DNA sequence: ATCCTGGAGAATCCCGGTGCCGAGGCCGCTCAATTGGTCGTAGACAGCTCTAGCACCGCTTAAACGCACGTACGCGCTGTCCCCCGCGTTTTAACCGCCAAGGGGATTACTCCCTAGTCTCCAGGCACGTGTCAGATATATACATCCTGTGAT
């Protein structure tokens, strides 16, 4: 049994990915999504997010 | 009428202290993320067809290009006038803090029933084919609108 591991270490993102994930599969945006979609997200919201911070 | 200091008079910035309540860090806990395995099908891939987008040619001709004339428009200048602005005094009700009441939003537990998913069967709707009528084209005639002269007022 691994140890259960956030993806946001994984990815060396912030914000959180396996919560974008479970965004992405459900608001109705698709019937699936893939497993690199909510990890290149997490990335953008983060980036801009830094943007307007700085 | 317009430029140049120099002062007076507010208004705005900076300085230092009070004090408060909103951010920031800590603890419990709980339920949403993670893992791990199974199934099946959406998507990747290769292959093939053949539509339709590119390139080229020559001819016809309606649009585009450039020029010359002249005048309606844009622009700047002047003067009137009147209607906003800025100030001061009076009047209003917005805001604040406190209180009480209760209406309706939020959560809980439970149960159907109203939908998704399945299989079967047939007729409603799409791709193709064919015929002819509506609208486009072109001809020619007649009416309506525009712009100088021309007399009347």
């Amino acid at each position: 049994r691994a140890k259960a591991k956030s993806r946001s270490s994984r990815a060396g993102l912030q914000f959180p990915v396996g919560r974008v994930h479970r965004l992405l599969r459900k608001g109705n945006y698709a019937e699936r999504v893939g497993a690199g979609a909510p990890v290149y997200m997490a990335a953008v919201l983060e980036y801009l997010t830094a943007e307007i911070l700085e």
